[PDB]
């Protein structure tokens, strides 16, 4: 009916008193980027803020912080009417009080630390009935605006005086705490959190409206991932941010009871969550309650498993109960708990990527006060293999080193703690450096599924190869309708071949980057491990990982490794199919066409490969990648030298011109040797200057300077003497003969 | 829209059912002025005011399950009706015959194929008293409360004869004996055995059970008098999946572009529960596209608001792109769709296959009178790509038989990971679905993987072809299971296969000739919109020494060039259009709708021969030295 009615969306701008709107809605309401609006909510309560603009905002929604959201008695998905208020009134006296559960460690002064940089250069519109949150001093604290003279709302001016005296009071019985978990505390898994919201938010926010449809909801969700990836966090945050009654079941708490007290507690859990519909039951550590049937010895464990199965079947006669569970891997669960009607939906919460790890480090360092040199982006780029609990432990351990550097001014004030003393505490980059040097991550053995960062500009030349890979990978994704109309089955695999070091892994990562797909890489030793220790279920688990993360590029490096390890041209006997490429063939034949999983293999020895792979339908395209030519090597050297500070070269084109018959690895070797010579000379100069300085004490001219800041032509002219060709001309002759005898042509014009 | 253009004869005492708006609703004709019956005219007025009333105590509900809710398994449902309907509808008339009825039926299949549905529908549509036993509900009780519940179940179903006892998930109650550790589980198994023997002294009680595979049951429950009859409910075919999608979309209201036949043709590996989840998930996407007019009417729901809800084809497209089926690893037993017109030429081969496969089925009396044992196997051989799998599927289509296909990697998996019970399970699947054609592709794969002409040592029989020979020798003649093998290397095959009684007929399939390649190209190009060719016969004439795979490669490369040009034209026209904004002549047209001769003339440059002349020489020499003749007229 009215265009000011809006629905609440998430917060992006991390200021408390800032709401956001889209561009055509603000142009429809005729606002400005410095205005002051008012929001009406439930329970006859309102909130005053400052409206700004946002381009990523949707059409009929509003973006606001959790503080403003909780001050309106509003949850995600409610309705809010907005109105303009030009009544710009400056305040006179502001009387606020702290809350006792958030001040139970601090005492003395609060005005200079918390509030003095809070209102300065802010002009925050406050109102009687608001609770705001101040972070800082390794502590988050909640204040309530108790009394203002311009009732109800006023903009805080420098004319105002703030009487922060008084006793701390308790919480109102209905005011929820900002200590508990919302969507803001979760980082790095935006897609899985959005998927869980799409599954669960509609049968909870609209129970009776969904009851009258005729659509069955989901009734069991199975979260899985490595330990420490925050599954209990996600369950509790989806619980609290929807108002659903959340009951917790802990695995060892039930399995630690007696023989007859476990089933009674399960029955009490499900019967108690009946009466508070809509409810959420979270069964934590489902591996403890119901493991595999062979791992259950006894009768009590099997009675507990059968009791859980009976209750999960009894949910179908119930109404508005969602059951979530969390494991560490799928294959440790009794497979009767995975059929239809019992945990049919599965969500995978993997280890984070670099953007994810940066978001984790920004979440855990809200309250802590960093120094000026601390750059969290380099720390996030350095941590590899760390799950979120490792990053929390890293932040806490660096903060403890920063405390244990100075135990001089800390200890003498023993009875009370003032906030200025902890404001003297500031964490430096050396703290995070030592915390990186001490910590050991837990997910190093896990496989990495992430989008690559290599672009096309790291690769020199090979233009028709780029065109052919864009034809094969990208056109069935962007334009499916053309393949539907012309009636063509799209091809599914590509085999690269060529000399070693010529950039096949870089092309695979670049085409995974151009389509914004995931990338799973499988080396040669991971195939030889399956060869020696005879194990073939791992090949099925690989294609399962590839299907759960579609669209993706699955890259098999060194397919010729087993056929080379078994023998040369003549193996043990009859160099046909082996054990592992057989399972690869069966899984390729069992591949669905709708998933868009694209398989790339790579070899160096195209003649000893199994010929059953190159049959149409498995890997039919062959691409030959040659040694780079005279124009490519410049783009090779510029891509390699982009981090080392080179300077004052005469002719880099001559450097690429003189090297003929060199792969990319040889040019990388030349650049690394030049960097070696530069580091050696720049350490020798520092040692010699320090020795000559200390030999004549009290040096009169202390004028600091860097002797070798950049790499000069002497280093390259020395390092080129150690250059070598990796590929002989007989090998190039063999690849050229395979490329000639591979190609046959008619060349005759039919018309 | 119910009475409009209907002229429905109604009567006082009728209850009718109206579907629509994602809901089925039942109305009762309470009062009419032309008593008892009248045809509804446009002159009529319908007073639909009043309060809703309850149900009469004897009026059964149309919410419960009948035969209409089951799709895709018409044959198995007919077989269960033939087994069960006569001892239920006529109890005392069957009592006075002297024929024993069945007394235990075992349904099995993959999870999600609707076995509880079939049991409940056969229960309700015969009026039999239906008692349900659930496996975990009994195994979740105490030590002494399980056997009392089993005894109460059988004793209570005594008093309401005729009755049906359905034991759901029999794998939970009575597993294999080695998987039972303890004494309580063995007492439950022995109690069930004692009651199933006690049924023989009882009257008019049928016991049904449902498993997930036969081999997880204690084998004492399969002997005579205890679950002797077994019914297999497999995964559905395309007609079956279309019938499932039509059943689950009764109440939902589809849009105009939604074609369920393409959705049924696309879903492969989906059991019926996957199709129900697909329909529900697409309907939830159609709701979550518009949460604008839905939310503002919060207290009540009007049916017109859900009539604005209409599910489009993009909803089913996304639901296909998100869903993952559960029966991809299972073997597919179905009738093929390839006919004889997809294959070019080979006429005497078609005649010989019709003599071998079809004549012992259509005319058994001629083989009885003349006194001939029919042959049982055929071995095709020839160059690769010459259409052996197509001939196997075509002869399975002509006789309307099932088709089980076994590739080369499924034999090499049995070779490397040494396992031979799977060969017996294959012939069991082939006998339970007779008449069928069982096709072994690439019999030479193990003898090629073990070595060339010289293996490891002594290239005689291996491990897996040995089990194939024992199962062929153990084959009954009445079942009509027909076995076809296929090779490319006829000289390294085990000679013990070609002995009379196992695979005695040999057929050589050559490279296709000048007339066949036209029928190859027409069969390949029948989906791609080609146009305005000059001489397709010249296209088939110039290509000499080309198998079917090479011609398929030529057609696929022509389609590649066409798709590339038709994307380049759209990109270039959009760039030139956006470069000069507010384009004054917006006249839409397709640049390349059809494939022209330029694409074929470009793609023929990349053509190649797959088979050399030495290989053709070797197959011709094997065909010559295979054949010996007397050629002498005895009379
Ligand atoms: N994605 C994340 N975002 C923010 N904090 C996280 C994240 N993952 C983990 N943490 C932190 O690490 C703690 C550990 O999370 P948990 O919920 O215990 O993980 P977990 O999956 O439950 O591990 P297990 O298997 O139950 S021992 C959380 O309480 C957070 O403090
Ligand atoms: N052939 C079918 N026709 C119609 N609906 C079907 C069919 N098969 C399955 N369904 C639907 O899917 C649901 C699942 O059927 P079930 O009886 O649970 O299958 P099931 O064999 O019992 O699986 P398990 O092994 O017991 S978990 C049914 O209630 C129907 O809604
Ligand atoms: N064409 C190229 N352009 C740029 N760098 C290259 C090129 N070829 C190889 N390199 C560099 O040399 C190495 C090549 O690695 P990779 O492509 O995996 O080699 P290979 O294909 O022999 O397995 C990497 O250090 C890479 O950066
Ligand atoms: N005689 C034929 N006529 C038409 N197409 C054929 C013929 N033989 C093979 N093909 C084509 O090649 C493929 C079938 O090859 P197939 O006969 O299964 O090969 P193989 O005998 O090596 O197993 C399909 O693309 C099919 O259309
Ligand atoms: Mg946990
Ligand atoms: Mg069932």
């Amino acid at each position: 009916n009215r265009p000011n009615r809006l629905i609440v969306d998430e917060a992006i701008n991390e200021d408390n008193s800032v709401v956001s709107l889209s561009q055509p809605k603000m142009d429809e309401l005729q606002l400005f980027r410095g205005d002051t609006v008012l929001l009406k909510g439930k329970k006859r309560r309102e909130a005053v803020c400052i409206v700004l603009s946002d381009d990523t905002c949707s059409d009929e929604k509003i973006r606001m912080n959790r503080v403003v959201r909780n001050n309106l008695r509003v949850r995600l998905g409610d309705v809010i009417s907005i109105q303009p208020c030009p009544d710009v009134k400056y305040g006179k006296r502001i009387h606020v009080l702290p809350i006792d559960d958030t001040v139970e460690g601090i005492t003395g002064n609060l005005f200079e630390v918390y509030l003095k940089p809070y209102f300065l250069e802010a002009y925050r519109p406050i109102r009687k009935g608001d609770i705001f949150l101040v972070r800082g001093g390794m502590r988050a604290v909640e204040f309530k605006v108790v009394e203002t003279d311009p009732s109800p709302y006023c903009i805080v001016a420098p004319d105002t005086v703030i009487h922060c005296e008084g006793e701390p009071i308790k919480r109102e019985d209905e005011e929820e705490s900002l200590n508990e978990v919302g969507y803001d505390d979760i980082g790095g898994c935006r897609k899985q959190l959005a998927q869980i919201k799409e599954m669960v938010e509609l049968p909870l926010r609209h129970p009776a409206l969904f009851k009258a449809i005729g659509v069955k909801p989901p009734r069991g969700i199975l979260l899985y991932g490595p330990p420490g990836t925050g599954k209990t966090l996600i369950a509790r945050a989806v619980a609290n941010e929807t108002g659903a009654f959340f009951f917790l079941i802990n695995g060892p708490e039930i399995m630690s009871k007696l023989a007859g007290e476990s089933e009674s507690n399960l029955r009490k859990a499900f019967e108690e969550a009946e009466k508070n519909a809509p409810a959420i039951i979270f069964i934590d550590e489902l591996d403890a309650i119901a493991p595999k049937r062979e791992k259950t010895h006894g009768e009590v464990e099997r009675r507990i498993v059968s009791q859980l199965l009976t209750l999960m079947d009894g949910l179908k006669q119930r109404a508005h109960v969602i059951v979530m569970a969390a494991t560490n891997r799928p294959n440790s669960i009794d497979p009767a708990l995975r059929r239809f009607g019992r945990f049919d939906r599965e969500v995978d919460i993997g280890i984070p990527d670099a953007t994810g790890r940066l978001e984790i480090l920004q979440i855990h360092t809200k309250n802590m006060k960093l120094a000026d040199d601390v750059d969290l982006e380099q720390v996030a780029n350095e941590t590899h293999g760390h799950v979120g609990a490792d990053l929390a432990a890293l932040c806490s351990e660096a903060a403890l080193q920063a405390i244990r550097k100075k135990m001089d001014l800390i200890d003498l004030e023993d009875e009370t703690i003032d906030a200025e003393v902890m404001n003297s505490l500031a964490v430096t980059m050396d703290d995070f450096r030592w915390a990186l040097s001490q910590s050991n991550p837990s997910a190093l053995r896990e496989t990495v599924v992430e989008v690559p960062q290599v672009t096309w500009e790291d690769i020199g030349g090979l233009e028709d190869v780029k065109r052919e890979l864009q034809e094969l990978v990208q056109y069935p994704v962007e334009h499916p309708d053309k393949f539907l109309k012309f009636g063509m089955t799209p091809s599914k695999g590509v085999l690269f071949y060529g000399p070693p070091g010529c950039g096949k892994t870089l092309l695979a990562k670049a085409i995974a980057n151009e389509c914004q797909a995931n990338f799973i890489s499988i080396k040669g030793p991971e195939l030889l491990t399956m060869w020696f220790g005879e194990s073939e279920a791992n090949v099925r688990e690989i294609f399962d990982k590839a299907r759960q993360a579609a669209p993706c590029v699955l890259f098999f490096d060194e397919l010729d490794s087993i056929a080379k390890a078994r023998g040369g041209n003549i193996g043990d006997g009859g160099g046909a199919a082996d054990r592992v490429i057989n399972q690869i063939l069966t899984e390729m034949d069992g591949m669905s066409t709708k998933k868009n999983v694209f398989i790339i293999g790579a070899t160096n020895r195209p003649d000893i490969i199994d010929p059953a792979i190159l049959r149409p339908g498995r890997l039919d395209q062959l691409i030959y990648i040659p040694l780079p030519d005279e124009k490519s090597r410049v783009a090779i050297l510029k891509a390699n030298l982009r981090k080392s500070p080179v300077a004052k070269d005469v002719d880099l084109e001559f450097l690429a011109k003189m090297t003929n018959g060199f792969s990319g690895a040889d040019l990388t070797e030349i650049c690394q040797r030049a960097c070696k010579l530069a580091i050696r000379e720049s350490i020798e100069s520092e040692i010699r200057r320090e020795r000559e300085r200390q030999t004549n004490p009290s040096a009169m001219e202390v004028e600091e300077d860097d002797p070798v800041p950049e790499i000069r032509r002497d280093h390259f002219e020395e390092a080129m003497r150690f250059a070598r060709r990796s590929v002989s001309d007989n090998d190039i002759r063999k690849y050229e003969m395979f490329a000639q005898t591979l190609q046959q042509s008619r060349g005759f014009g039919s018309f």
